[PDB]
């Protein structure tokens, strides 16, 4: 019996081993966001002296990295990254992911765009036949909130403006709102990502499909599976 | 002999006439940004009582509209717009435009997305055989500045971070930077818009091509020409 937390530790450790097996000494590591990514951070901390530091995908991740004395570089200082290690809210058989549930959509997608290899770390619950039962985050310019909402509704999506504990709109780092869209059945993630990216007022869509996972270390009740997807 | 300012007044007046000819009493008018759009604002002000008010594409436009006592609605309050009247930095034969030179890229593209009809108002200098000699504005998340720069450079573009008079980075309403990209020869604006929109870290690209002009009132030294483009 392994709890979800134990499966997350297991994939975090497995990703640290993937990095030490595949990424040479002195490298800068691209680092994701979320509870699973935090397990990877803690595991990577035990070999931190082998690497020059990290690029971070969120304030929360930067904070955790610094709590281990890991140097954090601004992505603008970095020309390339071999690896980016991050979770997913969902991942399908093509390696397309929904991400952004905890809000860091935009910076995750930026760091992922620079990295040669996206290593998804996930417990078994994240692997789904078809994306969309986890609500799709769409980061939007505030003046476009209802325009984008209408476009999502025309697809049968149920758009929910993300709110704080106090019921005022969650606002991201770039002064933007998030619409979490429910009820979509995303049988073609690449095509839907392209469509949503064509909408003025969309900042980032939490479909990582045109650039999805290159591999996934999936923590199951029978151990870690390594899933690989087409370059 | 008509100066450029006189040609801009001429198309502003022509667009006011287009609105009163085509947009019924009580409508809300979508309003662009820039010196040409300001001529249209001044002309529309003379028939302002015929319309309920306006949606604005910038702080500057909101200010000018209010200076005429025109009511300004937040786009989120508005379900549809018949018309959006705005300038362009350049427009080609397909009605594709480069816009954003004066910074309001993102809100212009949002309001344009809601309007059924985009009326471009421009003096004759704006009509070009091929887009790109006017630098292409790309609004970008700051952490993605160099990543997007590299992608533009790979196309032969020369990306220039927009700066204020004091040489600190211009920062937009959403806390974002602008890269003005020179040296592109944009023979397929729709294809390049789609490509740039697929880049994480891009907020808005100042190519209006997938949704371009529906018509253009072009102020020439022989009067206003009405150019029309495929729905
Ligand atoms: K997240
Ligand atoms: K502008």
């Amino acid at each position: 019996l392994m709890t979800q937390d134990e499966l997350k530790r297991l994939v975090g450790e497995a990703a640290a081993r993937y990095v030490t097996d595949n990424v040479p000494q002195g490298a800068v590591i691209g680092v994701g966001t979320g509870s699973t990514a935090n397990c990877f951070i803690d595991a990577l901390a035990a070999v931190k002296d082998r690497y020059r530091g990290a690029v971070s995908s969120s304030v929360a991740t930067t904070e955790r990295l610094k709590s281990h004395g890991i140097r954090v570089f601004d992505l603008n200082e970095i020309e390339s990254l071999q690896v980016y290690v991050d979770g997913a809210d969902e991942i399908d058989e093509s390696g397309a992911m929904i991400k952004g549930g905890g809000g860091a959509l935009t910076r995750e997608k930026i760091v992922a765009s620079v990295a040669e290899t996206f290593v998804c770390i996930a417990d078994a619950s994240k692997r789904v036949a078809m994306l969309g039962q986890f609500p799709l985050p769409v980061e939007v310019v505030p003046m476009a909130r209802t325009a984008i909402g209408r476009r999502l509704a025309a697809l049968g999506g149920v758009p929910v403006l993300r709110v704080k504990q106090d019921g005022t709109p969650y606002v991201t780092d770039n002064g933007n709102e998030i619409l979490d869209v429910k009820g979509l059945r995303i049988d073609d993630p690449r095509a839907l990502e392209a469509a949503i990216n064509g909408w003025p007022g969309v900042v980032t869509v939490g479909l990582f499909a045109q650039r999805g996972a290159d591999l996934c270390l999936l923590g199951t009740e029978h151990g870690v599976e390594t899933l690989r997807y087409a370059a």
